[PDB]
C-alpha cells in the first residue's frame, strides 16, 4: 500500500450525518465495486479507514460516500468513531491521504452467470453498486438487475435520484427499490432486508423471485445484515457463501 496526496474538491451534506466527498488523487486504476483507504494525521499518527469508490473507475473524479460513526463504548460512553468526524470536517482545497491501489473482491468478475443479480445494500454501502452500474460493464451477462437500498428513513436515501437516471438508462433490465426501517414512507417498502425477503415482500414488489436456480444475491454493508441474510438464504433457500474455493450464489462485503 503506497499512500498519495489526495485533494477535497467537493462536499455534499446529504443530511446531519451523511456525507459524500469528491477527490482528485492519483490513484490507480481500479474495479468497480473496490475500495481503498482514506487517512488523516490524529494527534500525530496517521489514522486509516477502507471506503468504497462511488464513482465509475472510468471517471477521475474519486466519490466516497460516508457517515459519521456513533457508537456506545465499554464504558457506557456516547462517542463519535475516530476518522469519520474528521472527514466530515474536510472542506474543498483541504488534503486527504489516499491509498493508490485498491483493494477487494466485491466486483462483478467474482459472480457468476444467473438470471438476476440482487445487489442489496444498506446505507452507505450502497457505494460499490453505484459505482458498477455507472460503469455498466459486464452487466450483458445477466437478464435482470435488482438494487435494492435500505435506511433507517426516507431521508437517508441519498442516492434515489441517481437510482432514478440509472433505472432510466437501463431500459427496465434494472429494477430499484428502497427500503425503510424506522418509519413508513410513500416508494419504500417498511422494514428489514431479511424480513422482506422471507415474507415474500420484497420479491413479490421486484416482480422477480429470489431462488438458488435464478439468482445470485451481492451483500453490502451492516455486517448484523449481512450475516442475518446469509443465514436466512442459506437455511431457508439453500444459497451457499461464495468463498475463496468454493463458489456459490452470495457475494458479501461487510462494513
Ligand atoms: C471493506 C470496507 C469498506 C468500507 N467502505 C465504507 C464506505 O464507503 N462508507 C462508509 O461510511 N464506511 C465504510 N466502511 C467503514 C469504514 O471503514 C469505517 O469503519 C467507518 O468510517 C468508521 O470508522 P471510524 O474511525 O469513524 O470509527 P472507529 O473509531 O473505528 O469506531 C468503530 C467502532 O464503532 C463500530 N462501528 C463501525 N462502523 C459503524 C457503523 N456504521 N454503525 C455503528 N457502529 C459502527 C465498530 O464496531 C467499532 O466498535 C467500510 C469498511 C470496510 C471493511
Ligand atoms: N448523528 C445522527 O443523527 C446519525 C444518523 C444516522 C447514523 N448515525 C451513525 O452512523 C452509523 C450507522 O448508520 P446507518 O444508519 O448509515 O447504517 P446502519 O446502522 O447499518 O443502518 C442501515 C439500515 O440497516 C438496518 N439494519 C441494522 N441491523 C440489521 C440487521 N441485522 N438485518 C437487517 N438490516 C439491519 C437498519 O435497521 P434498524 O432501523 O433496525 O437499525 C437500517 O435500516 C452509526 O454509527 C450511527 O450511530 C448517526
Ligand atoms: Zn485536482
Ligand atoms: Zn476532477
Ligand atoms: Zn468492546
Ligand atoms: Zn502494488
Ligand atoms: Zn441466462
Ligand atoms: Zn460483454
Amino acid at each position: 500500500a503506497d499512500w498519495v496526496t489526495g485533494k477535497v474538491t467537493k462536499v455534499q451534506n446529504w443530511t446531519d450525518a451523511l456525507f459524500s466527498l469528491t477527490v482528485h488523487a492519483p490513484v490507480l486504476p481500479f474495479t468497480a465495486g473496490q475500495f481503498t483507504k482514506l487517512g488523516l494525521e490524529i494527534d500525530g499518527e496517521r489514522v486509516q479507514r477502507a471506503y468504497s469508490y462511488v464513482n465509475s473507475p472510468d471517471n477521475p473524479d474519486l466519490e466516497f460516500y460516508l457517515v459519521t460513526v456513533v457508537y456506545t463504548n465499554d464504558a457506557g460512553e456516547v462517542v463519535k468513531g475516530k476518522l469519520s468526524p474528521r472527514l466530515a470536517a474536510l472542506k474543498p482545497g483541504d488534503e486527504v491521504q489516499v491509498v493508490s491501489e485498491a483493494a477487494g473482491f466485491f466486483v462483478l468478475d467474482e459472480v457468476p452467470h444467473c438470471e438476476t443479480l440482487w445487489m442489496l445494500a444498506t446505507g452507505t454501502a450502497i457505494g460499490p453498486y453505484l459505482s458498477i452500474l455507472r460503469l455498466g460493464k459486464d452487466l450483458d451477462r445477466f437478464k435482470n438487475l435488482v438494487l435494492v437500498h435500505a435506511a433507517r428513513y426516507a431521508a437517508d436515501l441519498s442516492y434515489l435520484p441517481l437510482m432514478q437516471e440509472l433505472e432510466k438508462r437501463y431500459e427496465g433490465k434494472l429494477r430499484i427499490q428502497t427500503v425503510v426501517s424506522r418509519e413508513t414512507a410513500a416508494g419504500s417498502l417498511t422494514g428489514r432486508i431479511p424480513a422482506l425477503i422471507e415474507s415474500g415482500e420484497l420479491e413479490s414488489t421486484i416482480g422477480l423471485p429470489m431462488n438458488k436456480e435464478t439468482s445470485h444475491v451481492m451483500l453490502c454493508g451492516n455486517p448484523q445484515m449481512v450475516r442475518d441474510t446469509q443465514q436466512l438464504l442459506k437455511e431457508t433457500r439453500q444459497m451457499t457463501k461464495h468463498l475463496r474455493r468454493r463458489p456459490g450464489h452470495m457475494t458479501a462485503e461487510h462494513y
